[PDB]
């Protein structure tokens, strides 16, 4: 498994593969490992989809809950202290967290990307892009040589699927398109609007026309 | 990895994958794991290029040698005594055997596969099929529903070409072909005029076949 | 032991083996593994008579226990909840859970499989059937190969017998049909208007069938 | 597997198993584990083909080069001094021998049994049966209720059967009658005349009388 | 050790061995193992003497506190209930438990015997005779010929005393009629009058008859 | 298994039981265990009948030899000299030997008991009786009482018969007179005439005898 | 050390050595280990002074704890289990306990002994003798041909030093009489009017008489 | 340390990197890791200059001394074949050998690298590039994206030294161009004219491009 | 088992018990444990009879091989270097030798004794005494108290069974005068005019008198 989010003008966006394995066989075929947590905030655990359906249903329960007895959303500074908490007492996998500033002086510079380490210690990234998972070195080594292309959300929407392709083209633990079933990567933006899903077509549209341009 | 050897009326197919991994990691692309090493016998390891090459090599050595001083080819029984005492030596993956007995009574049933267990004992197929390496299992079964529809050396053809399909499906170290690179799986096919290799285009088209049969 | 459960238009069959061995030795001849827990839900667990039946017993009374309290019976995404609480307190065998979504808006499309891995997290499957147990891996690579032929709850319930004798022949752990002391596989349907077990005549005569035709 | 040897007035029986597993998957179905070594004696290993195949052609090669130099077979009791030194040799499965002794006084007292320990050392039973292999206890338990029912060569022969398949009853790595397939237990008859294999059609039909029977 | 219990028309009987041995030792020679814990149930336990009547008196001690307390004896479904709660709590040799179900719909097959694994799980038995101890598999596989001659209670009786008999035979642990110092098995018969204990006379017989005619 | 072995006014007297187990079950029934290796000594291994014929044939071989090479039997003290490195070269159960010295000044005081330890090295007995084995210390507590019996032949053999049904009355691994089956110990004497082995009626009498006595 | 106790027409008898060793060094030279613990009891303990005088100080503390606060002395019966709550709580050398029940119906055999076992459980003695230490094999196997003599008080009393003297003929940890320094075994007897010390006198004559009758 | 090589029409190109250290402390700062062996062929080891360099001269004087004894030097499949052979002797690092192919039916495809696994088996590259050592992955995935710009030597070249700065800028084992001390990697063309060692001002302008344009 | 040796005027004296035990069981009742292996030369070793036996042997073999060779005895000098070499060839208990010193200047200070320590080097006592075994110490204290009253062979006599008396009283490992069965401890007298065994009766005198002075 593999997580890309890398940072646009305006936004960021995050993309996830579908695959969970147990060693050397496959155990399924369409798991999702990106989630919306939040108005302006998704997170994605690399790994089986129950234990990241039951973080994002943590994380979003905690934001609610100090949502509705305060009467206001936590600050960006406030979301990351909390998660990482909840990141400390479980310790098994890393969660990695994107999500939008609404109050910073700069809109255009405002996405932020969190990461978390080993022993549980938060990071915030300056390279505008990370990765993580199994095969987090190649989607991070195309990422490096494909940044210079992304200029506004449909870039960055092409690049990630790029990286998930190069990552799974070097990994057996990541699935790459699967042009037979139909299953594609998920994805998710988050801007001034706020996180919303993209829709699959797009997604396939674009691995469709990587996979051409490969070939 | 994996190798698949199913008997048709009048002559015995081989085929096997072209995936090299180490661990989780793809190492090889392109690797053969099925060689020739006599003019009616075929042998087959599940593992490294390096590996099978050797004890390819190393085999049809021993046979040419016995040929020249004795002047005579082998009895089929004398060639998998040999061969046993070569894997015996060895001990590590284990070899697959399938050859044509010019000897028989019967012209029609003169194909035979030979397997070794980990112990190093040989056994004598009765069943029509072998399978070995990590996706045997999956093979072996998808041959079990469809060794009904063989009744010459194309069907058999199509039915490993299947199997071989099958058992990439299931299995994250088997490689299934490759419709981007154009690199898709070896296959021999021995009958009374001898072993010969079957051209890649076939193998493409048969493979072709069955990926647009799935959808 | 195995346990197998397919989708079919407009419900969901489940069924399971009769044998419990230790190691190497027989112990028992007409264990029952599938329990009916509710009204639109049947649970089976692949492993001793007891367990099965004292998790089957918890369960059913946890169920009670809420639908007398609050007057309403939990909805189903509730009862996956409560049942994975149960998997986690315990730890061992894993259970498998099949039922009937009745506030789904499709009717024919209602049917449910959930699956618990090693770690205790549950899943959902999608490509409908699932089996569990020893002899899963050749259950599952039959009905890979026969669930184009599933159109109702007949040919469900052959389906599902075919791979419980295909798992059987592979497996010396699962039992096949004993036609000579008489003791066949146990099956429970779920449909619209509930689940009921299957009688054993006609669990005898598809196995009968069965038997003639592989013959 | 389980292989049984019962004396009968003028001579000796012997059967065994067609069954060979790795731990709880079957490896082989029509598996031969009884050989003829010499005119009036047969050999049977519990194990895999390889084995048993290899152990008694090394014992008939030995017999044969003796015969071959001194011109004259060896005594029984030479013939169990140089099996013994074998399987010292060697180590494991352990062997049984079976065979006639044409210089004994008594012809309808000559048919022997030889049983080799753990330890290598060799015994003459003097109970008139043996059983070696996993279900051998199962085997012997039955024998001894269905010993005095034994009067000539076809009771003898009833009596191996019908314990084999009390064996196979209650191991689940023994094989019982195959009425689908057509596999049945091997069987070699030791008399004055020599020893002959019992051809498989009234193996098969004593098979279906003692299943008819059971039901 | 071994205790032996099997169902006869209108009732059911239960026996047990008279010796404890430390290994190779033997320690004690007129052992009891079988008690009487309520008017219709009695239970045994492969062991000590120390053992066993402890276990007898806490569970005689349970149910009489259940019956003063609520004024109504146990169902038997709920016997079994709470010696399981009994076997679990002490967790060692497992106990067995037989009795008569007076509430049952047909008389004639009222009798029950209750079995416990390693694991501490109970099971109902089918087969109509069940066996624990060092012993057990020897006994089984004498009833396993000898069930066909039960009609009543004195046939199962000596049915019971020759598979007690045949266990000793082939188990240096478990002890054989002592016609020198007079020390017989002991045996309880339970039926719709309820349990009493055999007579040693009658034991003495059949044991007596049995040595005879084995003779 | 027990060997006991007590002199007399004018030679010596030897026995031992006929049992061999592993562990817990009886593996033969039958078992001789004293063998005469030369005119005027016999030897004695508790175990196995292999490991003690051939330990007898062994010492008879090179007795035999040397008496041949050098046209005179050896002496008794040269005797003992070769069986300590026959024992020394071997290490395992450790041998008895009892025999004759013709040579001896007083014909009356020639009986002669050689025991080894377990460190291999011999020691000749002076307290007129010795016994090994695992009931060896029950042997020999009831020679201790019974030695004052003793004034020739026949009370000798009488009170060897009498310790080894002691020894089996508290071992579980020596067997007493069988007298269903008609299998008594093995016994013999030496006197000045030779060794000679005791008929089976005689000991068949005896412990008859005391089995009555002890009635 | 080894205790002795010995059952006899009207009573018990009980007694012990005089010896406590650290390995191959004496400690101690008159070692008491038998204790009046109670008007119709007696207990001893195999070991150091110490721990037996204060398991009989407790024991003693606990009889008359209960008596005085019921007024009313335990039954024989109570008076054992509670005798086994203090040896389980403790675990270890295991007590011996010699007593008279006086609400016995025949008083001529009102006599009990009580071993327990490395367990801790607790059994009843009905073979008239019973011997703890480490000589008590010895002891034992003394009794068993010395029983037959006992027909009052005085002859169980010179059986039991005779065991007791046998004991220490075989064992180094066990000590026998000192006729030299003039410490001799002690020794206890109860019977209907209550137990009491026997005076060293008797034990004295008694020993010397062995002593004089074994020269 | 990192050694790269990459395939160009008529002709190959090796470089390596100029660092090695002794875990997190610097050992060395202008090693040399790459070596000519040979008028068409040249090797490169990953390690310490003493490894690399012993392991050159043996690979040279063994390659001369086949070339003096038969006048003629070895075919490129010969090399290969003597390469594995110390390559299994001395087991470690593992070697990267690059060549031309004289005899090839193509001169611009020529060109050949083989690498050798962890087991010492040998394979030749058919994707055009291959990297070793601890910032493999990084240099590979570089020249993944940067292989399409390779026409002639000098692209080749300025690839290689784009691919050896990505592997030192993501890796603390591997140097980068010192600008400071003037020590840039190393880098040898072999071609149809020969093996030819590559002026350090072209490797140095290369880098100083490659550092500015990064920039 | 202890051995003492000690000096008088004119000579030395030598004396051991006659005990051999396995732990606390004892093995035997009159072993000898010092030996004559020359005319003028005693040793002694604290074992079991066989070990002292063959290294008497031994050492006599060897001086008399050198004697016959040679012609003249060795000198005391030359008598310990070869003992020495004996000792440590074998490695286990530790020898004690004790002998006469003809070619001395002053006849009266002529005994000698020599002791081996644990790594083998050989020691040359100067206080006139030395004990071995596991009661040494208790000898060594005694002797200490008693070496006053030595002025001649019978004092010196008296002072060692003293000695051998008190080590038996603290030690349960060696055995002291057996005045019931007549067993009593062995010495040996080395004067000028050889080495000579002490008869029994003055043995047997001498304790006898110890015992009644102790009494």
């Amino acid at each position: 498994a593999t997580i890309v989010a890398l940072k646009y003008p305006g936004g960021v966006v995050m993309a996830g593969d579908r695959r969970s394995t147990q060693g050397n066989m496959i155990s399924g075929r369409d798991v999702r490992k990106v989630y919306i947590t939040d108005d302006y905030t998704a997170t994605g655990i690399a790994g089986t989809a129950a234990v990241a359906v039951e973080f994002a249903r943590l994380y979003a329960v905690e934001l609610e809950h100090y949502e509705k007895l305060e009467g206001v959303p936590l600050t960006f500074a406030g979301k990351i202290n909390r998660l990482a908490i909840m990141v400390r007492g479980n310790l098994l996998a890393l969660p990695l967290l994107a999500g939008y500033d609404i109050h910073a002086s700069d809109p255009q510079s405002a996405g932020r990307i969190v990461s978390f380490d080993a022993a549980g210690g938060w990071n915030i990234e300056e390279e505008g892009y990370q990765a993580v998972g199994s095969g987090s070195l190649f989607a991070k080594s195309s990422m490096k040589k494909l940044y210079s292309q992304v200029t506004d959300g449909d870039s960055g929407l092409r690049v990630a699927v790029e990286a998930l392709y190069d990552a799974a083209d070097d990994d057996s633990a990541t699935g790459g398109p699967d042009l037979v079933r139909g299953i594609f990567p998920t994805a998710v933006i988050i801007d001034a609007d706020g996180a919303v899903d993209v829709p699959e077509s797009r997604i396939a549209e674009l691995a469709r026309a990587i996979i051409e341009s490969r070939s």
